[PDB]
């Protein structure tokens, strides 16, 4: 009953019953100063459309933008998702070989 909330933990946000029933969680740490990395993303993805990770990503990027935080990712899962998503291009650095006329 009324269980779609995000549990706030130590630099980690997880959605689930408990620590074991953490069906979707994301972690971020301050590697340098305002630069944060998505350390680990334990998000179960059923069919993509039911990927709770998007809700977590939204929250992290939203929070980061307002905090002037720069988001990188140590996990390829998160790294590649933000890579294709130019909607989060504010805090996402990425990588490019300067071949960007477009």
């Amino acid at each position: 009953m009324s269980n779609l909330e995000i549990k706030q933990g130590e630099n980690k946000f997880y959605i689930g019953d408990d620590e074991n029933n953490a069906l979707a969680e994301i972690t971020y740490r301050f590697v340098d100063n305002n630069e944060i990395n998505i350390d680990h993303t334990g998000v179960s993805d059923e069919l993509g459309g039911q990927g709770v990770g998007k809700k977590l990503l939204k929250a992290v990027v939203e929070h980061a933008r307002e905090n002037n935080l720069k988001i990188i990712a140590s996990c390829s899962f998160a790294k590649h998702m933000l890579e294709k998503e130019d909607s989060y291009q504010d805090v996402y650095l990425g990588l490019e070989h300067h071949h960007h006329h477009h």
